[PDB]
C-alpha cells in the first residue's frame, strides 16, 4: 500500500474511542488525532476514522482506498464532511475525517420529531425553518460537488453527518465518481436503475428524496412499497406524495426534481437559488 505523504498521519499521535457507526464494508470509530489540524498543530482534534472490520474482504479493503481516494479529489466545503488525514503504512488503513456530533441526519430528525408521531431531543424540536435551512445547505453542498466533476450516487439521510452547530454535512464517498448494482433503489433515478446512466441529474433526483426524508423528518421512502415493486411504479409515473409540513412550493421543488427527463430538473445551482428565496421569507 503505497503512501501518500501530504495526507500521512503518525498512528502514534491518534487515539481510538468509542464506536460511532457500521456496516458490512467497514465500521466509523471515535478518536483524538494530536496535531492533525495544521492551523492548530498542538491541538489535540476529537476526529471519526474509517476502518476495516475484522470479517473485510479484499473488495472492502480495495473500496476503502478508493473512498480515501475519491475525498482526496472532493475538496473543502462547509457543508462536505472533510478528510482530515490517513494512516497506510504499518498497520490497518485509517482513513480520518472531521467528527459530526449529532450522527446522522435521519436521526437527528427523527429524534427532533412533535410528540405524537431513549434518543429524543425534545429541546430541540425542529420547526419548519430549521428543516428548509437543512435543505439549503445541502443543496449547497451539492452544487459544490458537482462544480468538482463528482457524482456522489449514494445521497440520503443516512449519508448526511450533523456537527455539533447543526451544520450539515455531506458523507459517505464510498459509491462516488468523477453497472450502478450497488447503488439504494429508492434514492435512485430511473436512468441510473434502467439504462445503467448516471450524471448530475441523478444526482437531483436522489436530492428529492432527501428532500422528502427531510420533510417526514425522517421517514422512509415509497412506505410500504417493497424495492422490488418499485420498478414498475416509477416507469408508470408514480411519485410519493406530499409530506405534512411541506409547503407545496417545496413540494413542486421535489417534483421537479424527479421529472421523468433529466435535462429538465433543476441544477443544484438553481435549488440553491430557490431554496434561497424560500429561507428568506421564513
Ligand atoms: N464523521 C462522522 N462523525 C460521526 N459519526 C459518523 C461519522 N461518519 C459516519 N458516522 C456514523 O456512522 C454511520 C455510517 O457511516 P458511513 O455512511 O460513512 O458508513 P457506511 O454506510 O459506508 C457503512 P457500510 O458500507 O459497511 O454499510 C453514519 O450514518 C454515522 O451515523
Ligand atoms: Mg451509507
Amino acid at each position: 500500500l503505497p503512501e501518500d505523504p501530504k495526507w500521512e498521519f503518525p498512528r502514534d499521535k491518534l487515539t481510538l474511542g468509542k464506536p460511532l457507526g457500521e456496516g458490512a464494508f467497514g465500521q466509523v470509530v471515535m478518536a483524538e488525532a494530536v496535531g492533525i489540524d495544521k492551523d492548530k498543530p498542538k491541538e489535540a482534534v476529537t476526529v471519526a476514522v474509517k476502518m476495516l472490520k475484522d470479517d473485510a474482504t479484499e473488495k472492502d479493503l480495495s473500496d476503502l482506498v478508493s473512498e480515501m481516494e475519491m475525498m482526496k479529489m472532493i475538496g473543502k466545503h462547509k457543508n462536505i464532511i472533510n478528510l482530515l488525514g490517513a494512516c497506510t503504512q504499518d498497520g490497518p488503513l485509517y482513513v480520518i475525517v472531521a467528527y459530526a456530533s449529532k450522527g446522522n441526519l435521519r436521526e437527528y430528525l427523527r429524534a427532533r420529531r412533535p410528540p405524537g408521531m431513549i434518543n429524543r431531543v425534545p429541546e430541540e424540536q425542529m420547526t419548519f425553518k430549521d428543516l428548509v435551512s437543512c435543505t439549503y445547505q445541502l443543496a449547497r453542498g451539492m452544487e459544490y460537488l458537482a462544480s468538482q466533476k463528482c457524482i456522489h450516487r449514494d445521497l440520503a439521510a443516512r449519508n448526511v453527518l450533523v456537527t455539533e452547530n447543526n451544520v450539515m454535512k455531506i458523507a459517505d464517498f464510498g459509491l462516488a465518481r468523477v453497472t450502478n448494482g450497488r447503488l439504494p433503489v429508492k434514492w435512485m433515478a430511473p436512468e441510473a436503475l434502467f439504462d445503467r446512466v448516471y450524471t448530475h441529474q441523478s444526482d437531483v433526483w436522489s436530492f428529492g428524496v432527501l428532500m422528502w426524508e427531510i420533510f417526514t423528518l425522517g421517514g422512509s421512502p415509497y412506505p410500504g412499497i417493497p424495492v422490488e415493486e418499485l420498478f414498475k411504479l416509477l416507469k408508470e409515473g408514480h411519485r410519493m406524495d406530499k409530506p405534512a409540513n411541506c409547503t407545496n412550493e417545496l413540494y413542486m421543488m421535489m417534483r421537479d426534481c424527479w421529472h421523468a427527463v433529466p435535462s429538465q430538473r433543476p441544477t443544484f445551482k438553481q435549488l440553491v437559488e430557490d431554496l434561497d428565496r424560500i429561507l428568506t421569507l421564513t
